[PDB]
């Protein structure tokens, strides 16, 4: 699994084509105000071990910025390993499913298999871009 | 080397804090409307031949969007096998330079070893976002 981490003062998007034959996610919109921004690309073996670990993580992170939203944005673009859409799709609701148990704000899980539009405002603090791989 | 292209309505950056001990570019800051965004990682054993590869791409994809401007973003995050500051930073500027003798309008090329804020309104159709990786 490989992760982007945006530290973002707002962010927004909106589901336009669909990337896949059939998107398992209904499509939709969403905005927000500070948040933090998680790109999450789901690697071929990544299983249980893995969300587990990266919703630690993410807890863990979104807890020193003090942030009270975290969106889980699906993003095919961090990794030439992925996973099946499947499997991706899968590995990415357990992943915010496991994140509710560890994280007590707003948690947003952006559809999966639709082109979107999307603006961000990325804070440029230190800590305000990380990447994170996790494995098993 | 890995790149991400977002086709976006809007860019802009803002150096803050520098990243580096002595940030070889001066601080700075930059906005543009329509314009192809490029964060580009310079990995180990990028060269002269990746230079143009990447450049040659990065042309042939501007024209089909029908944009006239593009960023050379510089970005940490997209590989795990990152070149040493040194040798990435000649890497951009080469890049920079190879993309002029391709693509005839505006291109910026951000300030390498400094955090940066940026908002991005990317747009959302099927090649709005791609990865490239090059290499020799
Ligand atoms: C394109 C851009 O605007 C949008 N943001 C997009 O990248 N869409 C991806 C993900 O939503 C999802 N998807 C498929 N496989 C994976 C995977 N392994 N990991 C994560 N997502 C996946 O399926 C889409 C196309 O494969
Ligand atoms: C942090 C964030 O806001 C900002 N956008 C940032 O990522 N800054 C990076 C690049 O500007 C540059 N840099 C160093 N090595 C490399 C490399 N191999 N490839 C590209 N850039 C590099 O040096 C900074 C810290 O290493």
């Amino acid at each position: 699994m490989r992760l982007l981490y945006l530290h973002a003062d707002r962010f927004e998007y909106k589901t336009v084509k669909p990337a896949l034959k059939n998107p398992p996610d209904p499509p939709g919109e969403a905005s927000f105000g500070e948040a933090l921004v998680v790109f999450t690309t789901v690697e071929d073996g990544d299983g249980p071990q893995t969300v587990m670990y990266a919703a630690s993580d993410i807890a863990s992170h979104s807890s020193r910025l003090k942030v009270t939203t975290v969106i889980l944005y699906p993003y095919a673009h961090l990794s030439s390993r992925l996973a099946k859409p499947m499997a991706a799709h899968k590995r990415l609701i357990e992943l915010e499913g496991a994140l509710r148990t560890k994280f007590p704000g707003h948690v947003h899980r952006a559809p999966f298999g639709w082109y979107k539009s999307f603006s961000i405002a990325c804070k440029g603090h230190p800590l305000a871009e990380l990447s994170r791989s996790f494995t098993e």
